[PDB]
């Protein structure tokens, strides 16, 4: 399972209410059921260079809630 | 895109801090990359009868965050 994600050079950096550091990066999402891409932000560890990628994702369950886990280690530049 | 979800008769009902009502139902998730199923809860509108289903999901973006949207209207009993 993978999806095309067009990243940008827009990265929101800052500290959370808990004093913890976070790095949110912007990126556009492409859905087979959507004609236009959606602007989304990702909680990346390292800044990703702007460009379209085919990221292999999986459905992980955290604290009992189903969430998406994107594998940036196996993403393919589109 | 679909995934096997084994629902149960465990539904957590209650009010949120905002006084709003919520209906959380239990269900087991099946991942191709996992040998055993994971216990997960869903924010359903109506109680679903315990049983394994093949639910067609999609990746929706809310408030700029990528999340899963399960289509219980097109799920197939497994």
């Amino acid at each position: 399972m993978n999806i095309q994600i067009t990243f940008t050079d827009s990265v929101r950096q800052g500290t959370s209410a808990k004093g913890n550091p976070y790095t949110f990066q912007e990126g556009f999402l492409h859905l087979e059921d959507k004609p236009h891409p959606l602007q989304c932000q990702f909680f990346v560890e390292s800044v990703i260079p702007a460009g379209s990628y085919q990221v292999p994702y999986r459905i992980n369950v955290n604290n009992g809630r189903p969430e998406l886990a994107f594998d940036f280690k196996a993403m393919k530049r589109a």
